[PDB]
């Protein structure tokens, strides 16, 4: 085997396709069904962290509130791949049943498509691997913690350091000790600037939250404890946002 | 006599006093407590309005800046009301929210939210270690209402910094009538700025816990009213995400 043995069990506890249950046209149906979608991401991110190495090893409430804190950023880094791996950057590739082209219109709601289409726009330019994907996405889970810290943040840093090495062997994959290292450079500016990116996403999910009945939008049980009860705080400034970058 | 012009309008077109409508005749809950806050919370913020509308200056800014800067200020300006009552009727040593709805230490305590009360409690300890007069406090009111505009700028941007100004020169003057000489007063105008610089501060604290409360309001039994209603839901998050401007004296 020249694959490491670790990128290839994160290649195998990867999720199967996830559908929004979409009827195949307004903001409302939109956004319920991205919700519906949300849910089951959320469902879908749960279970894969029972499979991913060292997190299991985690104080419980450190996994409740890491799998919470990245609930979004996750979602949106799925979306950049999928876009990319089908659509190549060009749609919005929520789910088989949910692609979003040249706009499904003019709102505040289509000014957040922009800045989530982003990043599948840098998965192209950049021409991230799976391999490398992988890497990045258990670093994204790991990206953020509270302020006094985890309960077991021993484990999490060598948790973080594990993947952090991965990432490198996931690079090493394709040569050069200034090329690999630039490349480096890189894929985690990309993993700190979605910070910026994902808190105009917690802001104007929060804010259609709260005004959901008079939108009528329908908020799945699981998600909509994850945005009542760690959104406001996340928006405030109450946790710790990870960076490799000064 | 001694007192300026706009300092005396400022004065006349001050609220009548606001009562909660709580019952004080059975027991504190949290539920009950809160209500009562959000239904005073409710009529501060109707007298708001009505006081913007006689404010100097304020009716000639553009409607969305002007219901902007209520949305942005209301907190701030009812902690800092708060803070004036309870230091003009009760020396700064019970939280005076309304005549019929006044927290001793000891009530404070017994309530689920005792830290806030402390949070709230230090800002006439402040009034009462800086003395600060009632000109004084008027000016800064206004100055609250001015303090935080959106990252893009107001409608009315330069109308808005003009009035302002105005305000800042009237704090200026305001502190002149008690202290005299360039020593004295220039430190004062430091304190006095300084004091609702860290205003924003404080009341970052206070729009957490109410958007909490807002967004767990039927598991909590706590009623909130119309107009404070959607003031928490246009604004509360973007500004608590700080994608606004909050106006600073002191770098
Ligand atoms: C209210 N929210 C909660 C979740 C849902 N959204 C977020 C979203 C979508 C479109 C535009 C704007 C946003 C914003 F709220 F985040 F800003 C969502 C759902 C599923 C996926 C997936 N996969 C994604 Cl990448 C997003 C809408
Ligand atoms: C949930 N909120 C919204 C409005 C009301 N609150 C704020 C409050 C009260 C107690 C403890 C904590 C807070 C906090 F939300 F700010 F934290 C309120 C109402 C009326 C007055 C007056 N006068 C005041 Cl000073 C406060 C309760």
């Amino acid at each position: 085997q020249l694959i490491p043995p670790l990128i290839n069990l994160l290649m195998s506890i990867e999720p199967d396709v996830i559908y929004a249950g979409h009827d195949n046209d307004t903001s409302s149906s939109l956004l319920t069904s991205l919700n519906q979608l949300g849910e089951r991401q959320l469902l879908s991110v749960v279970k894969w962290s029972k499979s991913l190495p060292g997190f299991r090893n985690l104080h419980i409430d450190d996994q409740i509130t890491l799998i919470q804190y990245s609930w979004m950023s996750l979602m949106v880094f799925g979306l950049g791949w999928r876009s990319y791996k089908h659509v190549s950057g060009q749609m919005l590739y929520f789910a088989p049943d949910l692609i979003l082209n040249e706009q499904r219109k003019e709102s505040s709601f289509y000014s957040l498509c922009l800045t989530m289409w982003q990043i599948p726009q840098e998965f192209v330019k950049l021409q991230v691997s799976q391999e490398e994907f992988l890497c990045m996405k258990v670093l994204l889970l790991l990206n953020t913690i509270p302020l006094e810290g985890l309960r077991s943040q021993t484990q999490f840093e060598e948790m973080r350091s594990s993947y952090i090495r991965e990432l490198i062997k996931a690079i090493g994959l394709r040569k050069g000790v200034v090329s690999s290292s630039q490349r480096f450079y890189q894929l985690t500016k990309l993993l700190d600037n979605l910070h910026d990116l994902v808190k105009q996403l917690h802001l104007y999910c929060l804010n259609t939250f709260i005004q959901s009945r008079a939108l009528s939008v329908e908020f799945p049980e699981m998600m909509s404890e994850v945005i009542a009860a760690q959104l406001p705080k996340i928006l405030a400034g109450m946790v710790k946002p990870l960076l490799f970058h000064k």
